[PDB]
């Protein structure tokens, strides 16, 4: 009945290593003969306010990096920096390398996080990228380099690497090319995320899920244009819909026979009038962290 | 965050088991595959089975076990309560250190939901006081297992067998004994009245505080017995002194005494949340144990 369901993590567990500079240890991702990790592994507690990463890296050699899979050292044979990620070339190809891709996700998309410490997995959980490019994770000291991913058939799509916490308790990070999601930088400074908003496309997915399960009191007789809906949505701190959102609701629209813009008109009415005491899927609150793909998985 | 254990050690044990047109999942440990015995039923048999009768009519060769694209040869079979044990001629090199445990109501575990021998998703479950689990399971999910991991050791505690009309789920331990008053027959079965896992609600209120949510705290206090009277009135489980002790570390971390947090929960039960939320929830959450909360700090 709609659990937060993560992808099986084994294919990613088989790629996790630890990377140490000095006493600073974080996690890395070992794929083929390259290890990827956050570049702030090279910082000391004095570099961290505004590190000159290019200068810090010049002062490093291959022999300054301790890369371990469990207790077994992996020899580093080259090093480079790509945006905010370090790439360490190693002399061994990971025999557990899955089929994989590096992908950049959009806000509202969900993914699984394998939270790791010292290269060892602790737990797996499902996260949504918020519209302000933060995630509500569970991350302690030593969790950096933990990754987020989706799995399609045989293929692991890596989409997130963890780098930092914001003063509000939420989390920020990069894709596997080292480019931050959102307007954040890897400096130990207080950084503010944009005001967050509700993930409209996911709320619509949730409403389709309710219909699929026979809970449909909120369907009305009307429709809306996408532009009219977007202008109303923003007044309720809901994200505007994109053309890609309309398209990814296609399968659920087809399964239910309810056109996307008709469901938008139903959601608009819910926003303007409230639930009037009623519930949807046994909840007085609308859920915004299940995507249309996440619904289709658990329903059908 | 509801957090499951990493599922890799279990993924390496999942296989597909087929008898006739009935297919489900099995757990391959060393040279034995464990699976629900109703794999031997036709969909018709499932409506009311005599399992010993059905099993005597089966040979080793009626069981098709597949590990990916690779068929494993069954060389023996036996039934233990509601689980079938299929001896195969190949040992699983991916077998982790493991044990079989029977969990108590209120304890939590991770489920690796599987279809056709292939893992699909992982999530965290509590054994309800009425011995159901609020799972997410579809056709073909039987033989999926629940587990906890301690160090390198996988403790298997649940194997999935059925759904109830209310949409909750029922199954067995790895010795084949059901949790609760349920039977592996395709008939509508109701559970006993469920209750809320009080020690877990308290653990989660402490998690709300640790993450800076304190609107529900108060200065009232209570004795253990007076709290338990109110708890029971609201269909909450009694809190034992062992529960109070288990909460100690969380009490120390936050500096809120257990019975003080009991007084906050009493006020929530009597007054409600007044449209407010705790850790984003409009309802009190009871599927995090104290240990779950600590581990995640
Ligand atoms: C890498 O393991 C950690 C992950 C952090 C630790 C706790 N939760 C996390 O998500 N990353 C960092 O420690 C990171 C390092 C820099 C990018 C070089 N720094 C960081 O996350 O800063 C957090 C704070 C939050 C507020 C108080 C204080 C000063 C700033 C505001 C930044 C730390
Ligand atoms: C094994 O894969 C399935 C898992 C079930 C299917 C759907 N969701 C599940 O969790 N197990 C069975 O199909 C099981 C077989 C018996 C143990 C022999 N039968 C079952 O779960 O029946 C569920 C229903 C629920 C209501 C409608 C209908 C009649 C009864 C009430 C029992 C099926």
């Amino acid at each position: 009945g709609f659990r937060k369901m993560a992808f099986p993590s084994g294919k990613v567990e088989g790629c996790m290593v630890q990377v140490t500079c000095g006493t600073t240890t974080l996690n890395g991702l070992w794929l083929d003969d390259v290890v990827y990790c956050p570049r702030h592994v090279i910082c000391t507690s004095e570099d961290m306010l505004n590190p000159n990463y290019e200068d810090l890296l010049i002062r490093k050699s291959n022999h300054n990096f301790l890369v371990q899979a469990g207790n077994v050292q992996l020899r580093v044979i080259g090093h480079s920096m790509q945006n905010c990620v370090l790439k360490l070339k190693v002399d061994t190809a990971n025999p557990k390398t899955p089929k994989y891709k590096f992908v950049r996700i959009q806000p509202g998309q969900t993914f699984s996080v394998l939270a790791c410490y010292n290269g060892s997995p602790s737990g797996v959980y499902q996260c949504a990228m918020r519209p302000n490019f933060t995630i509500k994770g569970s991350f302690l000291n030593g969790s950096c380099g933990s990754v987020g991913f989706n799995i399609d058939y045989d293929c692991v799509s890596f989409c997130y690497m963890h780098h930092m916490e914001l003063p509000t308790g939420v989390h920020a990070g990069t894709d596997l090319e080292g480019n931050f999601y959102g307007p954040f930088v890897d400096r130990q400074t207080a950084q503010a995320a944009g005001t967050d908003t509700t993930i409209t496309v996911n709320v619509l997915a949730w409403l389709y899920a309710a219909v699929i399960n026979g809970d449909r009191w909120f369907l009305n007789r009307f429709t809306t244009t996408l532009n009219d809906f977007n202008l109303v949505a923003m007044k309720y701190n809901y994200e505007p819909l994109t053309q890609d959102h309309v398209d990814i609701l296609g399968p659920l629209s087809a399964q239910t026979g309810i056109a996307v813009l008709d469901m938008c008109a139903s959601l608009k009415e819910l926003l303007q009038n409230g639930m009037n005491g009623r519930t949807i899927l046994g909840s007085a609150l609308l859920e915004d962290e299940f995507t249309p793909f996440d619904v289709v998985r658990q329903c059908s």
